[PDB]
């Protein structure tokens, strides 16, 4: 008789719904169709898959005293299941602040596709001396007829391999993807400022090697941010030839083509950053949330026989589902901070599917 079933039977639903939204939105708006929200689809299919499989039959051991109800060999199933889901959730959070990061420094659907296989291919990999080594021995499996991973070293080696060890090339890819976004917006300041300050010293000019030196410098700088650079050579020759008057209407009419140009890639940088900002919360939550039974089954391994393991198991049963309830909030993210996210699961329960 458990009052938990209930509350835990909302974050099943949450979990399933909400991620049900965010493979539609994928699928269908076209807005949408970049290499990013192709591992956020993903993402939303494993939680999905773990709100189907993992999460109901985590209900169903709560409602039995942690003994497990269903048959013995389909413990190992279950722990297979979860550990699955939840080690390509963490790898793809890293496959995308990887796959960003590489982006930002670098110049198709199956580009992001052969990348997803590969995350979901390392997660099978991983996660397979769990059945492999369990349906053969329960120990591993069974702790006084509970289903949860006994084996001391699957859950060490598992918890840095599937947790800790992604998270850390994480956490690094998303400071170094920070610190590359603030050069590019401090990079593009710089530029401004030369091609501002040269359309200042033509327009006061006197003579044709002053425009002749201002136009070199004003192409050096357009050479970091095709246009432009044509443009400026173009009006080179004319202060080459001597033309400083002809130079001098001819770098007022730069003027509106650097304003196209210098706004486009500084809006463009002023985007990537909301978005970094958006899978930062993502990356937050997934960390935060878990980091109470990463640490708990850690500590339960540490201090194995000094510390109250009754008390340490009944730790792991609350911080489970908080860990389960990340599973609810990638959703709510994406309608709190994307208009594209929140208009398109707007329609999806109007139930209107065109675009
Ligand atoms: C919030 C995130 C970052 C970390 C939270 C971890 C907390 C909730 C966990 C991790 C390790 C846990 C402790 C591990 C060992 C023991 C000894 C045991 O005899 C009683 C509980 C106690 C004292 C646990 C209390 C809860 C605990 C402190
Ligand atoms: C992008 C869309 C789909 C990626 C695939 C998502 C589907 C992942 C399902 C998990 C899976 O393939 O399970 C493997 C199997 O359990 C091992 O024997
Ligand atoms: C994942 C690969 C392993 C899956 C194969 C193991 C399934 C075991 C199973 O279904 O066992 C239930 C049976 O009723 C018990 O007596
Ligand atoms: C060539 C060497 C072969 C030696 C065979 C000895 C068999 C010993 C028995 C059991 C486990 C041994 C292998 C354990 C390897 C674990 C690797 C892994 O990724 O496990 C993750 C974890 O199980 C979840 O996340
Ligand atoms: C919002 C819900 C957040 C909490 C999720 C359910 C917590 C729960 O009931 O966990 C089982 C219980 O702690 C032990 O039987
Ligand atoms: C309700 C009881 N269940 C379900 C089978 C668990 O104890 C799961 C055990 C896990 C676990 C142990 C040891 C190492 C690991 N790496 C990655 C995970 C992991 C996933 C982790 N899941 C989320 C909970
Ligand atoms: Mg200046």
């Amino acid at each position: 008789k458990n009052w938990s079933a209930l509350l835990t039977a909302v974050v099943i639903i949450l979990t399933i719904a909400g991620n049900i939204l965010v493979i539609m939105a994928v699928s269908l708006e076209k807005k949408l169709q970049n290499a990013t929200n192709y591992f956020l689809m993903s993402l939303a299919i494993a939680d999905m898959l773990l709100g189907f499989l993992v999460m109901p039959v985590s209900m169903l051991t709560i409602l039995y005293g942690y003994r497990w109800p269903l048959p013995s060999k389909l413990c190992a199933v279950w722990i297979y299941l979860d550990v699955l889901f939840s080690t390509a959730k963490i790898w793809h959070l890293c496959a995308i602040s990887l796959d960003r990061y590489v982006a930002i420094q670098n110049p198709s659907r199956t580009k992001a596709f052969l990348k997803i296989i590969a995350v979901w291919t390392i997660s099978v990999g991983i996660s397979m001396p769990i059945p492999v080594f369990g349906l053969q021995d329960d120990s591993k499996v069974f702790k006084e007829g509970s289903c949860l991973l006994a084996d001391d070293n699957f859950v060490l080696i598992g918890s840095f391999v599937s947790f800790f060890i992604p998270l850390t090339i994480m956490v690094i890819t998303y400071f170094l993807t920070i610190k590359s976004l603030q050069k590019e917006a401090a990079d593009l300041e710089d530029n401004w400022e030369t091609l501002n300050d040269n359309l200042k010293v033509i327009e006061k000019a006197d003579n044709a090697a002053q425009v002749k030196d201002a136009l070199t410098k004003m192409r050096a700088a357009a050479l970091d941010a095709d246009i432009l650079v044509g443009q400026i050579d173009d009006a080179l020759k004319l202060a080459n030839e001597g033309k400083v008057k002809e130079a001098q209407a001819a770098a007022e009419q730069l003027k509106t083509t650097i304003n196209a140009y210098i706004q486009k890639y500084g809006q463009s940088i002023s985007n990537e950053q909301k978005a970094c900002k958006v899978l930062g919360i993502v990356f937050f939550l997934f960390v935060v949330m878990w980091c109470p039974f990463f640490i708990t089954n850690i500590m339960a391994v540490i201090c194995k026989e000094s510390c109250n393991e009754d008390v340490i198991g009944a730790l792991l049963n609350v911080f489970v589902w908080i860990g389960y309830l990340n599973s609810a909030v990638n959703p709510l993210v994406y309608t709190l901070f994307n208009k594209t996210y929140r208009s398109a699961f707007s329609r999806y329960i109007q139930c209107q599917y065109k675009e």
